[PDB]
């Protein structure tokens, strides 16, 4: 097959709208779509200082890559989970990505600041579950401490769809109230946006490979995959299913709609916050930085 | 394997709770579960005159069969869809079932009273879609005209689950407000109940075969199957999924919660009702009967 817009060999078939595209015209389509998403939902403006949490996975990598190419002011943060025999390679993937992207990369090593790696704490709570708590907290407090205006994550259409299906099966109506491409700044919660909201996981894979981004497959090696497979099954039966599901969700989201921590002063239900209680912290963590390990002199 | 309660060969494995059961102890388990369901949701009382809409399918057949065995006062209604080469065999299956069950069977032939069989109307609305409208209307007006206290249908756990998943994918929040095992009597809408709410489709199949009920597979031969397959997939991955989904739904159902027809005087949004407008009816249909074709003299 040949590209819709030139004589080059097709690199990928895009379903909506229907067109075969070569590598370069696919890149352009992908970048335009992401730009369209930012515009439609008013996610970002070019004056904002944006932080991208880069796990070394494809999604956050492509996010930082495209925001950069689009001309946004982005810096990246990699949160090293402290798993011996795992996290070192992950951090290396994130570093290589940011070098390629040309974004400053800040690193927080959980094991260094908290004393323990993910999967080393004496608790029966699943490693990846307190991992999620810990990571979200650090992303936000780092963004906050350093005066960032926004955090962009790499959640794509397939992520939103699978998260939606999962939370509906479990009737997690609280989670269901808080979906969509944007969580507006609210107190010490920094604005969080999802620029890849409307691109598919398949398009993300294709984009990374097109621009020479290399990535790891699994951030925490300790369901979503079940949901994605189910949704992929349904999608092949009835193309348009995933998109239709999310669109419907955005319209009905409203139906799910019905302090400061004594340690770190970040938002807290209860007087001491979840992060602080779990980690047994008596003192605040200061994530303020004046430079990166890679550019110590500015 | 041997039965949990005797020395007979296992007929089926029940998952919740875990037990192998012979034919007779399975029948007993199934009948008890249905009885438990009626009790828990206050669906029916033994004094009520109950109508079961029997399609010739396994679900309505087992419903009428068990309500009868439990000692309820049940009569059956078969609504013949008027499909040449299809409906005759379906009606015959319903007749044989009611003979076996020992319930009076009333028959309404759509083609006789309306002039047209399902799939013969000059409309682009899917045959099975106006079939659904027509059938629900007739069931209710027949129950009403004849002074029945309740209509019992054969929807089982798998039906509720698949209907739920389908309507959530489409965000049919109106439909979502109206689920669960009971729709209380409301004006000329007769009380509708689902006694098989807590038994699985697999248990229904096993019960019919155990009691010698024969049935057709498809009422209207012109998605749910897609949903059931998906849900069966998920169930084998994580047993307990279907039940958990419905239980969660019952608890959250509340979140979806926000006349008389000029022709037939049955409930109508708009001054003329959907049934009447579709069929272009200028006159009411009187479903009052003094007897059955099989017992013309009482
Ligand atoms: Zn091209
Ligand atoms: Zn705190
Ligand atoms: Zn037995
Ligand atoms: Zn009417």
């Amino acid at each position: 097959m040949k590209c819709k817009f030139c004589s080059r060999e097709a690199y990928i078939k895009i379903h909506y709208p229907k067109m075969y595209l070569c590598e370069e015209h696919f890149k352009e389509y992908f970048e335009r779509k992401v730009s369209r998403t930012i515009e439609r939902y008013k996610l970002l403006t070019k004056d904002e200082r944006i932080l991208v949490a880069v796990s070394g996975g494809k999604d956050s990598a492509v996010t930082a890559y495209v925001l950069k190419k689009l001309g946004y002011n982005i810096e990246c943060l990699h949160i090293n989970l402290g798993i011996s025999g795992y996290s070192e390679k992950s951090e290396e993937y994130a570093k290589k990505q940011c070098k390629l992207i040309g974004a400053p990369l800040h690193i927080v090593r959980i094991k260094e600041i908290l004393g323990y790696g993910i999967g080393e704490v004496k608790t029966r709570r699943p490693p990846c579950s307190y991992c999620g708590l810990t990571k979200r907290y650090i992303m936000n407090k780092f963004a906050y401490d350093n005066g960032f205006d926004a955090i962009a994550t790499g959640h794509n259409l397939d992520d939103e769809a699978s998260f939606l299906l999962n939370n509906i099966l479990h009737w997690n109506t609280e989670y269901l109230a808080k979906g969509g491409p944007i969580l507006p700044q609210q107190g010490k919660f920094i604005k969080k946006v999802k620029p890849l909201y409307e691109v598919t996981e398949r398009e993300v894979v294709a984009y990374a490979l097109a621009v020479g981004l290399e990535y790891i497959v699994e951030e925490c090696p300790y369901t979503t995959l079940d949901m994605k497979g189910v949704l992929n099954e349904l999608e092949e039966k009835r193309p348009g299913t995933k998109f239709n599901f999310v669109r419907g969700y955005l319209k009905k989201k409203k139906l799910f709609e019905p302090k400061e921590c004594k340690i770190c002063r970040m938002p807290s239900s209860g007087d001491i916050c979840a992060f602080c209680k779990f980690w047994g912290l008596k003192k605040e963590i200061n994530f303020k930085v004046s430079s990166t390990d890679e550019e110590p002199f500015g």
